[PDB]
């Protein structure tokens, strides 16, 4: 076909959730685990584990073997969400709001260890598990560096485009990068193939972020990110050519200036560039239904 | 004893594997305690346990650094929770750098530990098991810290609940310190459980003694920390005048400390702490006699002597 991508995401997400329920059961101490399972139970697009399972399939493997890696990465993601929410302080209600900050910190730390425990249950050669552990951990370190950078940007008045893109790469790209590349690691695929899936993830993630930030201008309210002063690629290119907007303390006038300077279309062109780059990296992989799903998925990430 | 030797090795590997890096903000925070220089107890237990198994304990160094990294991770997040302004002789991480950076710093140490563990020179099969066991250990420390903090607001907790909390909060990380060389080098379940049980019991006793060292001042009771002493005494219905206050008079706290010695409760702690360290030794017997094996013995002793 070529138009079922929302249905494949759905199908694989449904698998992800079924195994989430199997592997991340609520336990004692009940207060820790209710915080620990909160975000997971409120749902999630499950985009990263879905990518893992599509990548696994596109590599000619039984993608059920990739479930653990898939859920570990979704577990890492959920963990970052809990801790991140502690630091934006701003639904559903955040975990630190419902359970307090200590329970929230320990809830993230719990999910964090479980991620690795789950990944280690993978049905794959130990040498590859050890490499997947090493690689996921390095990604975790990078996400913290990305989160740190992103917060630094809140205190800065002059964030460069490349700095910002570097931030997004760690904050959003690398986790998506390893959800595409981890079945390569687990199943002994070689370096050029892992590299192709990694780049696919990173470039999808970066573009996915740019488009996400475009949706703030193209439930929640128009121009939210503007009044909250968030540095997006759009904002950064407008500043880059001295547009300087009359909100940033929490409007429709500002939004016109962003289109008028082409900063909105710069960001679109940047996000599409990233997704084309992500798709060209897939060329290394054998054509298959699953490879085309990954291709259409990159498209979806920026066309929704 | 001969620990400053391995303590020396561990800090050399720490400075080799846990470099500062960019963003310097994040790593200045993440290396703050490591540079402050803890006693490195658990790493030394890992190197000695390895040599007691008659292995090349240098091969166990990555697991030694990894467990110390976990330990430092917990310190950072714990200090956020207790809102301590200082830990031993240095300001806490959240106070110098802020709560969000403190969170990210421990989150970074946390991942760094699994990356270091995975570098081990051992059968990969056994690195996987080591990652699985250390990650469950980390889940339990979190379960413990949540238990310990839940205790604060409870009116009374039994010795059992409290001792299950100490087993998770500070014991299992000490158990896996000794356990992990048995895991890494394919010793069998008897040996693992033996080094495991030694590490846990050493932990609990080590904890009970660390609560005694505050009676050895005063802060545990003003802070309301529920120790094994105050659980015995309160089980003995000992009216304790200054347990909640935080601010207190010297005479008021002295009469509360005075009570506690005379309760038949400070004795209980030393005694109960001692029957744990002994349970560690009598467990450690499954391992062959060795300079290393007796070193773990004398070391389980040092946890009760301070």
């Amino acid at each position: 076909h070529g138009s079922m991508i929302s249905e494949i995401i759905k199908d694989r997400a449904k698998l992800v959730n079924e195994k989430i329920e199997e592997l991340l059961k609520e336990q004692e101490p009940e207060g820790l685990y209710r915080a620990a399972r909160h975000y997971l139970k409120a749902g999630g697009k499950r985009l990263r584990p879905v990518i893992t399972l599509l990548s696994a399939e596109a590599l000619g493997e039984d993608y059920r073997k990739a479930i653990h890696a898939a859920i570990a990465i979704e577990t890492v993601h959920n963990f970052t969400l809990v801790h991140d929410d502690i630091m934006d302080e701003d639904g559903v209600k955040t975990v630190h709001t419902l359970f307090g900050i200590p329970t929230a910190i320990l809830a993230g730390d719990t999910l964090y260890a479980e991620a690795f425990e789950i990944l280690s249950m993978s049905d794959a050669p130990p040498e590859n598990i050890v490499r997947a552990v090493s690689k996921l951990a390095r990604v975790c370190v990078e996400i913290c560096e990305g989160q740190f950078m992103d917060m630094s940007f809140e205190e800065r008045d002059s964030v460069g485009e490349s700095e910002y893109l570097e931030m997004v790469r760690k904050k959003t790209g690398v986790l998506i990068g390893i959800s595409a590349s981890i079945p390569a690691v687990l199943f002994g695929k070689d370096e050029s193939v892992e590299k192709a899936l990694w780049n696919y993830g990173i470039y999808s993630g970066i573009g996915f972020q740019i488009h996400d930030d475009l949706l703030d201008i193209s439930g929640k309210d128009w121009g939210s990110d503007i009044l909250e002063g968030k540095k997006t690629l759009i904002v950064i290119k407008a500043f880059e050519e001295g547009i300087e907007l009359e909100t940033f303390g929490k409007l429709e006038r500002d939004i016109k200036k962003l289109f008028d300077c082409g900063a909105v279309d710069y960001a679109r062109e940047r996000a599409r560039e990233y997704i084309e780059m992500a798709k060209k990296n897939l060329e290394v992989i054998d054509e298959s239904p699953s490879r085309n799903y990954l291709v259409e998925l990159a498209d979806y990430l920026i066309e929704r």
